[PDB]
């Protein structure tokens, strides 16, 4: 048990006290006759002052050789000094060099490098301040979702990843990698009523692997689930603004759209969306899908997340409930982030009528035999119900205005990239 | 928005108040001239009394046809009555039948059925009281782990599932399904120091898919990580005893070993383990693996979780640190549950010396080229570090004394079973 003092703990009120730092060399500079090592750990950076006449010639010479990412244990006495970072520095008595490094492959400022170099060295890139900040924002957004979910009475479940799309050999059968836990959450609402899961989902056609936060609720219609989505997203964003302002300010000059993320979110129908896009000069016809690029133009009209609802039936999945007021449409909505980010949540009310569902399965050239367990849910005490899925990395990318979603994944998976 | 009163809320102090129940028929029995419907929801069961002269003949005849799992909305007035369940029943004014059911495939007492029938109908089985109870115990054990992890200063990360073992085609390459996030958590401790993840892991040789709670920490040796493991497991079990006593009592006559789960856990060396097993008449030689069945006999000596530490190098994975006092051994330990359950956690101190690690990789007929990023971690500011993985379903199976681990999975995956 290395009993360490974290960098964030090194404060002017510790003046005259001994501390033990454990971390990595951030910078090494000679200042006067002395060596100033800035030591990084997970909480911050502290200035450790190494004086030849205190530590001796052998240690002083070792200290000169410590490049970026050298691992070190440092013991010394805190000195309050307004001119040091944090207003306190450490006057080094003992320096233990675990491993001297002089050729760390990630540049001092990593965004000087080619993104391809950074990704080939992803395992080293994630330790740097900005990449690390994204991971802290990610865990906080997720912690906040779990707070909200517990408070609001939702039950966490752990649905299957292997399903009967990536294909793999599975003993005497074949298995696919799940793209969504939804159908299994629908089975679970019959016992638990309000359920959620957080699972990796896979896309074999953009990350090919991503984190999927999904909710499903008995008794709720489309309008009810849209209230859930805006309440959940608002709490996640507000709680993260509260806790991670420092990290978010590394990525954003302007926090306005985040600050604006409180209920009620603006709501437009798909019909109004087509109107907005045609009125800005976009060649889209009613019934057409809104892909990435039409979504981008739509988001220009908004300064916070917003909903689009009431989609044409045939651009949405087989399981969606028809709008009973206009059977040409389904009771589906997506939540799009502003500033060009586009869809972060897709959800719907689900079809709860056995015959209507069987019929959609047939119409779509699917085999009702493969979906028998799914159809069972409309046979044994069917109830109205709705749910949705949020893309975690999509949300993080909007929150930090990232230029590619891959930076929101610890080790991103894309069609080109499986490594490290 | 069906604005419902949950079954657990129906209490004698609501005497004379209107409530709306939404749920499923648990039982239907005629008592005198009246129909008593017991209505299940996610929180409990309430007795709803349907009287012909209150609801009318048409509703009364509909009520007679309601078998198990009929979905219903019930409005009525609470009446405090010591003889009804919960001491309060609902006198029905309005009964809305969403879907009458008379042939639910899961028997009234599901453990009358063949386990194979229950699994073929897993999507319906999970709604029943006991299967549901396991899921509530599971989410609580996990919630408790997250409480402990946050309090103790660990950072949550979201490591990769696809790695360069199940095999799949991945565009122009092949990918494998991860069996453990460990090597990626080792990369992440350089930025975050104390990290954890909860991911599905896969075993292609017992579930083939399971939930893996894994921790990794800079600066910690084997003895330090064993303290973490016993503190984490104790909090998870004590917090779950606190919250889920009702659920656990469904499965256990005796809570003693759970109550005994507090630090310090007993610790024996692998050498003492071999001694214990030989002294009970088991044919095991030093250097031999302890498989399922030797572990079972070992657990007889213990009344709470216990550690076995200091394994022969060649029964453990390539990445483990040699015991510097006896290089024939590695600094590995497993935590075994009592009562025959056996291993719930496997962990170790990791090798932090570049040459020793390179050498183990060679000795094991592996190609150091494939592990270059892993070896990088011993090149760029290596630090001592340790970690471990806990099997969530294994822990749940011990906690509830389950006769098969598959019952702890929402939708279990085994070599024989991919469905539903």
């Amino acid at each position: 048990m290395i009993e360490k003092v974290y960098c964030q703990e090194v404060k002017p009120e510790l003046d005259g006290k001994k501390v033990r730092l454990a971390g990595w060399v951030y910078t090494n500079m000679r200042v006067g006759k002395k060596i100033f090592l800035w030591i990084r750990d997970s909480t911050g950076i502290v200035q450790a002052v190494v004086a030849k006449n205190v530590v001796g010639e052998e240690t002083f010479e070792k200290a000169k050789k410590l490049g970026r990412e050298s691992s070190v244990i440092v013991e010394g006495i805190v000195k309050a000094d307004e001119r040091a970072p944090g207003g306190a520095e450490v006057h080094v008595e003992k320096l233990e060099v675990i491993q001297a490094v002089s050729e760390f492959p990630i540049p001092e400022n990593p965004e000087q490098a080619s993104p391809e170099l950074l990704l080939d060295y992803r395992h080293l890139h994630i330790r740097t301040p900005k990449a690390s900040a994204i991971m802290k924002v990610k865990e906080t957004l997720i912690m906040a979702a779990r707070e909200w979910l517990l408070k609001d009475g939702w039950h966490e479940v752990f649905p299957p990843i292997l399903v009967t799309l990536f294909k793999l050999k599975y003993f005497d059968k074949y298995a696919y990698l799940s793209q969504s836990a939804q159908l299994y959450l629908e089975a679970a609402i019959f016992g638990l009523e309000k359920v959620w899961s957080l699972t990796p989902s896979f896309r074999a056609e953009h990350l090919t692997e991503f984190w999927h936060l999904e909710l499903e609720a008995a008794w709720m219609d489309l309008w009810d689930i849209m209230k859930v989505e805006e309440e959940l997203v608002s709490y996640m964003v507000q709680r993260t603004l509260e806790l991670r302002k420092k990290e978010i300010e590394m990525f954003r000059d302007d926090l306005t759209t985040l600050k604006n993320t409180e209920p009620p979110f603006p709501r437009i129908s798909y019909d109004e969306a087509i109107d907005i896009l045609q009125s800005k000069g976009v060649n889209v016809e009613w019934g057409d899908d809104l892909g990435a690029d039409e979504e981008r133009v739509l988001t220009e009209e908004f300064d916070r997340p917003f909903f689009v609802y009431g989609y044409p039936k045939h651009i949405k999945a087989f399981y969606m409930k028809e709008d009973p007021n206009d059977p040409r449409k389904v009771l589906a909505s997506d939540m799009l982030a502003p500033e060009g980010y586009g869809e972060i949540i897709g959800g719907s009310q689900r079809e709860d009528d056995y015959d209507k569902l069987l019929n959609r399965i047939l119409e779509e050239g699917m085999d009702p035999k493969d979906y028998e367990w799914y159809l069972d849910l409309r046979r044994y005490g069917s109830v109205p119900h709705s749910g949705f899925g949020l893309g975690v990395e999509r949300l993080v990318a909007w929150v930090l205005k990232l230029d590619h979603i891959r930076w929101a994944a610890l080790f991103p998976r894309t069609p080109a990239r499986l490594y490290p």
